[PDB]
C-alpha cells in the first residue's frame, strides 16, 4: 500500500511430466 523492504519474492524451477 505504501512500500516495504525489497519485494524480490524467488519462484522455485518446478520439475515437468517426465524431463526426459
Amino acid at each position: 500500500g505504501q512500500r516495504h523492504s525489497i519485494v524480490q519474492p524467488p519462484a522455485p524451477p518446478p520439475n515437468a511430466f517426465v524431463e526426459i
